[PDB]
């Protein structure tokens, strides 16, 4: 669960930011969230909940259900948004986020 690294009211701010889509800016939800400023144990804690299937690594599928692994309440992210992630993150050009590459993301929003 998101709780225990960051404050329910934090994600509940963050997903109505967002609420409709086109919107997501990573900076901003990061932002928003209250990831900033956490150890990188704590990064690495949100990065395992993202990866669903265990895989670790958050593939495109996992990366457009990036709000809902905050709440249930999000939506998901549609194509453009997904490839700016990747645009944004991947680092290795793989395809995928990894644990590193996530927690770079949180380092430059
Ligand atoms: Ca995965
Ligand atoms: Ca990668």
């Amino acid at each position: 669960p998101m709780t225990k690294v960051l404050k329910a009211d934090d994600i509940n701010k963050a997903i109505s930011a967002f609420k409709d889509p086109g919107t997501f800016d990573y900076k901003r939800f990061f932002h928003l969230v209250g990831l900033k400023g956490k150890t990188d144990a704590q990064v690495k804690e949100v990065f395992e909940i993202l990866d669903k299937d265990q895989s670790g690594f958050i593939e495109e599928e996992e990366l457009k259900g990036v709000l809902k692994g905050f709440s249930a309440h999000g939506r998901d992210l549609n194509d453009t948004e997904t490839k700016a992630l990747l645009a944004a993150g991947d680092s290795d050009h793989d395809g995928k986020i990894g644990a590193d590459e996530f927690a770079k993301m949180v380092a430059q929003a």
